[PDB]
């Protein structure tokens, strides 16, 4: 369902509400502190020592209050950065609600980040403290010998019942629109660190709630990367809408086929890989799901979805929705909803297929995807050098090459770094045609860029004799050939 | 083709630019005065006595100067309203350009307005002046017996070579964003008076251009009704773009077929009534291939006959341009209150809200409705009218829940795509639910009218009725059955 | 004393709050219904037949509920304008709360508007209803012969205990920022009808409060004309701040000197004439020590009243220091202004523009003039009226250069301090220069007046002084 | 004089105008490239080897196009930062006008910054190249051994006639509102490096022009610190209004008295000190040209126009003294008064903030805080000290103050300088320099733990402590 007129107006009239104070406002809207709101997978160990399967609004306020005082006692003050090295969406979200209540910044770090690289990334942030769990803690104590070290490398088990008494007197913190609440990192291709504020992280959400969109009470299962800006924006968003949120730390398509069947969620958030794993695996009940929300680089037919019939009345079409979202850590929210089509920019965002001089390119020509929005990061942490340089012509270059039609429908063709000059070859597009001409094809990778010419070569039941096989798909379709 | 970056940046850097100074600014961008800007129907008598078929930047700037001065000598001062009573896109355009230079307001009035209604409509505006032509001038002198009478009921022929000497010394005016430039009117259903400002009438154009949209140089044939804000909006806009504009006073399908063949426009603005007329013609060896887009502005429209005689550029799998058969059809959603289109694309799909616009399906209390639920179409946009000339009573009554009600009932898919069902007034209640006459009508491939009859049965009116289908056509409710959905 | 951080943050975090729902928000901030909020002066008769001397938040919400219902039963609907014809800040203030609750607009009309003009002023608003009292009701029935006649001409006595049941179910209305709440009218010089919205009428108040200004809890005595927009905003604003508001229907110097003694207010709002009169009394056995600020108006004015007071200052110890005499703020306003745009020698200093306002001295082509040059005062603000009701003709004609001409001529110093000289219409051209009547009157006022004899008309003239009781002109430097 | 209606409208209708395109737009408004626009003190060497005494618009555009190509050839690309290490307002301004058109950031560094610290400041910034002059260059070549080194530590003589050909084809650069143009630095610890953009650096200026303020054609003499945000805004501002700008690199009260006598300027910009030293000089000096002195940081021989009772102008004696409150991070001045700081200017919002950040009531003492789109968007490469400088939604300026009911602020002290007993040092100091005409005072002492205050300042006293203390007693303050 969609939220009531009552909650919408309460939300849109709360000039204070933002990513940094979401749970402390929910009581004031009238929610009961006994209601169940956030459903856990079992990985998360509570301070009393338990492993809760569900938290209520009040329980989450005391879990968050517990971690909060532990930090304020360990010495965390406002505007202080805390590096959080875990892999549990539940881990990051609770530390962010706590650290935000004390006015601090929860710098989320995926523990699996390549080790020698994680050290430079955390080192560069100058955080006053690290918090982690037992699997990575022994290595993170190296950071205590950093020129400017963290005050502490702690474990979550160090947060014990009653630590909340040390929480500050003016709790919770009163955020200003611009007060940082988070720092996230890029995924691969020295990760770039972007910080997010009380306002930018919820700018897209509320902008959508205001148009009458993305404002359902439907149960959502969040099996996203736990460190990623969206896992936090959707755990924060669902709680705000009153939508039962469910955290799954298992990215396996098979664990999410259990989760879909166990929790029977109406919508399911994950990355493309997760939905793929799900797609390869008849006797599964995916009846509850009406929409899959994906993001990053055929389970649909086992579902259903509501539409408007010619009677101008609801219909229960068969199959669920697959929504390919285009996002980044630095993009804050999603800026588009739908070659490979990304869709039209949403009303609180501006988009351009930019040129090398930065001039908006006309429709149909290929260029750098560029965007603008107050949902966007205000900058790279401690690194003004790289940031101002990732902008061209007034747009934030997202790092992808694309083109657009007259409606401003955009299509991702390739990564800028991945396009090849060959007397040009956008590989993600080139890859996709092959998986579409030759169904048998499970995977493809097409290999002088945006510098000089080169040559391109494929990487894909039976086999061919090779080039001649693939090169027939390209010829029919009209593309340069390997 | 798209305008150059050099021009785009100049427009987007011209904080001064708006609906009220378009022609006074193009020179400053580098436009040559010798250059041609405007192609005419041959129906306009110029001050020289001529009926020129094309005006240059410099000559329009000349002809505008004359009307401008003629007005300044008749006593028109800044912020004054002047009714233009005509039936010619071209007349409305030249008086509008002129009044704006002296700081004045051109109240467009369709002369074909019923007389006593048109008399009521102008009387309410309290204008200092009417300018019309001989077809209506004799009747318009009645307004000289209004309690607050216009200073003059003039004729266009009265504007003579050399009248420009009387225009003011600071010509051209220096408009404020909020300065009225124009007043438009609705179509019965007394019309409402929407006033548009130097900002509202250009907020939508410039916003889109900023995104790299609706900003091509292609030759446009504007056979729109001259008195609509849409006719003036696109006229001015093309001038701004460097796009060849072509005014046609004859909206007939045969007339426009000639213009398409004569001028070979890339895009054509007209009303559904015009595009339908064209589609009922041989069109065997009519060359309508120049056109890639037909732009409409309730007539619902065989149009596919016309589209198929065209082409449209697309991006193929070679990732390079590709000529494709058939031209585009854009049914834009428009009203007086909207100085641009707000929507871009089961039901007449109106489109998706445009970045500078906000749209909602609203309940009777003004509560945003969920998708699939049927309500009143509502909007918000800095392109909208700031209000009805001399009528805050009617203006405010049109706002519900914070949205401006367009008078049309609708629903929107979960993608925020809006689909028109009916005008709020035309819908019939039955003991089995609501019947939307516009949806039934367009729902057995001449005319239809799903009227109904019985009592009060309207969106607001509680009380049921029964529906009846009135079919034109000839060898005379089972099609209703063929798709969901009369006695 | 300043409002608490807890209230400030609640107000500043309340995206919904505006002139049209001030009381409906106060509870949600935590105010008690039992608390007293509005102190009246015995002129107003309540629905149950009383003449209460104070109202509580809960009881004001009850009185407003009744008027609202009575109107909702008479047929008044949302975006429907209703003329309120009275002379009482309390009448207007109460009808204004009720109409907003149903989403309607209240057109404040001062009954003492000359009849033949007052009829034209109401006719030009096409209201669905008039509400008034016995003094004027029989005459106001002429509007029943208007071509578009009000649905009803009612008396306030018709509002009976229990009419509140008829109010709408969704009471109270939910205002949009742009939703009209109020119409005010100009003195005359037909008056212009300026309409104010849920947003504009509080746009200034809220701007000021964000800054930590114009936000004290001090008790305030409003002896302003009830029909002026500022009389309603200052009422509305005081309730918002939690400050005891006190309505006085009598603007006479005696009545207000009595009120100051009875209620011992910290600040007093009135028109200049009110304050001049108080200054002419004995002021010997009077007690005006409570007052630290007089808030005032083409009438000039009174150091007697000020010396009977005090004002807190910062001493060289960096600590509070009560000092003799109370403050006088000679504020500049019009119907169109909404809030005050200027925060207060050669001329009547107008003050400095406030953060949410822009002011300019413009020429006849609308150009910005330099400091020291004389021109027409012009302004811009989100507090200003968005237009004249049913008069776009008159409205657009008051703008020059992007600015709203306030109808006055002025100059400003290099500090963008503006000084009023005269109303554009009162200035006299002469073979030797321009003469500003308000400045000249002021200068002359030898402590023992009217300078007469145009700004747009190129004709020269001669000027003459009329006293009631040219060497003084020379002394000060004038012609 | 005020600028014309024509320039005002032209400027206010240039949505492209900002700090990074100031001279490239001035031709478009209709200025002649033959006009003289910028007056120099003689200490500047031109590419040809000349030391010009005045530059024209086109001459500025050629000298600017020169450095641009030398920089564009040396390998500087857009959004790239260049540390400029000098002491000359002319040095910094010419390099900033140039880099801006190449799209690069002119990171202004005062060469006299303590040495080992100016090393750590430049090394943190990670610049692509250094530019300096012979007096300091030999030391700046050390930065070539830093972990992430500069492409070039170059000298200004390396920019030679004809380098302008190497400028890019798309020149000048098209700035976006948020594109960086400058990095300036503070003056109580490792200086903070604040970056400024094409919109923030010029936001106050144009906001004032819009209200009809700070828009004169009057000749102005800029003897400000060459590296300071001020010295750049008034230069760009002077060029924009059409006012003859004049650079004096000598901050001595005597050198400006020579400058005010030689150039007869209408207004004079400097820091508090230059005007003070100037006060101890002379009588037989002609400062009649001057009607206003503009100061920042930390008279009877002139005239000023006022409005007389005839409502006609009146040349009064003595020039105006305007004590402005600004900082590198504040971008523009946010307060004006003619220690009263004045009222915030319309484009600025200010508060005396508590320790919880709550707007304090009038009369109580707190941290000075402000908000404006003129403010810097952050400290270069340092999002850690940046957010920590904000409290309650405000940017703490570093000063303690209080305000009256009009929002007139009075600076009392720097926050670091107030001693608990509480005694605001700058206020106490001035109190004593007013009871006793004397030289200069400095009150020391537990800051914002208790302490005891002591003093530091023609006859001499026996009990200097008995003395000073009667001033305080009468005045009403804690005693030393
Ligand atoms: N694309 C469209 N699809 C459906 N209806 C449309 C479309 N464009 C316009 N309309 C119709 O045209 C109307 C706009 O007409 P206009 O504003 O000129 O006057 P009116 O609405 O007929 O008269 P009145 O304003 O008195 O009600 C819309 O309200 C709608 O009914
Ligand atoms: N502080 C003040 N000093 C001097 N005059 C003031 C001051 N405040 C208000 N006024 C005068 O009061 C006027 C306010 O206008 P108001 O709306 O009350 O009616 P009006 O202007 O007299 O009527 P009309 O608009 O019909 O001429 C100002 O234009 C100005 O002349
Ligand atoms: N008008 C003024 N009155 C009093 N003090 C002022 C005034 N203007 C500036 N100051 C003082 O000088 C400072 C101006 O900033 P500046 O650019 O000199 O760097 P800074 O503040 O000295 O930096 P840091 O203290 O971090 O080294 C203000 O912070 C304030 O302490
Ligand atoms: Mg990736
Ligand atoms: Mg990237
Ligand atoms: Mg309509
Ligand atoms: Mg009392
Ligand atoms: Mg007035
Ligand atoms: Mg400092």
């Amino acid at each position: 369902m969609m939220i009531s007129e009552d909650l919408r107006q309460k939300v849109l009239a709360d000039a204070a509400l933002g990513a940094g104070n979401v749970i402390h406002r929910l009581p004031l809207y009238g929610r009961s502190l006994d209601e169940e709101v956030l459903w856990l997978d079992g990985t998360w160990r509570a301070p009393d020592g338990s492993r809760p399967e569900v938290l209520t609004l009040g329980g989450l306020h005391e879990v968050v209050a517990e971690y909060a005082g532990f930090y304020t006692r360990a010495g965390v003050r406002a505007k202080d950065a805390v590096a959080i090295v875990s892999t549990s969406i539940t881990d990051f979200a609770l530390n962010l609600m706590a650290l935000t209540g004390i006015g601090a910044i929860a710098s989320l770090v995926n523990a699996n980040m390549p080790a020698e690289t994680r050290r430079e990334y955390i080192r560069r942030q100058r955080v006053v403290g690290i918090m982690t769990r037992e699997p990575w803690h022994a290595d993170l104590l190296a950071h205590l010998d950093d020129d400017e070290p963290p005050l502490f490398v702690a474990l979550q088990s160090e947060v014990e019942p009653g630590n909340r008494e040390h929480r500050p007197a003016a709790y919770p913190f009163r955020h200003a629109p611009g007060d940082p609440i988070l720092i996230s990192h890029s995924s691969g291709t020295i990760p770039k660190s972007a910080f997010h504020t009380h306002e930018t992280l919820f700018h897209g959400a509320l902008s959508r709630l205001a148009d009458g969109l993305d404002c359902s009470t439907r149960k959502r299962l969040l099996a996203l990367p736990g460190h990623h800006v969206s896992a936090m924006s959707n755990t924060l968003l669902g709680l705000t809408l009153g939508a039962p949120v469910v955290h799954y730390t298992d990215p396996s398509g098979k664990a999410v086929l259990d989760g879909i069947e166990k929790h029977r969620p109406t919508i399911v958030f994950g990355f493309t890989h997760t939905f793929t794993e799900m797609a390869a695996e008849t006797d599964r009940d995916l009846t509850s799901v009406e929409a899959y929300y994906a993001s990053g680089d055929r389970l649909l037919d086992k579902g259903y979805h509501t539409a408007t019939g010619p009677d101008l009345k609801p219909k229960k079409v068969p199959g669920a929705i697959f929504i390919d979202m285009f996002g980044s850590t630095e993009m804050g929210y999603v800026l588009f909803d739908f070659g490979r089509c990304i869709g039209r920019p949403m009303r609180f965002a501006q988009a351009a297929v930019v040129g090398e001089d930065g001039s908006v390119l006309p429709p149909g020509q290929v260029g750098r995807l560029g965007v603008r929005s107050k949902s966007l990061t205000p900058g790279f942490w401690n690194d003004n050098v790289r940031w101002h340089k990732q902008w061209l012509g007034g747009y934030f270059l997202t790092g992808d090459l694309a083109y657009r039609d007259a409606a401003n429908t955009f299509y991702h063709l390739d990564r800028t770094t991945d396009a090849i000059r060959t007397e040009f070859v956008y590989s993600a597009y080139t890859e996709e045609v092959l998986l579409r001409e030759y169904p048998e094809i499970l995977d493809c990778t097409v290999v002088f860029g945006w510098d000089g010419v080169a040559t391109v070569y494929a990487l894909v039941a039976e086999a061919p004799q090779p080039t001649a096989w693939i090169n027939e798909a390209l010829g029919r379709a009209g593309l340069p050939r390997v």
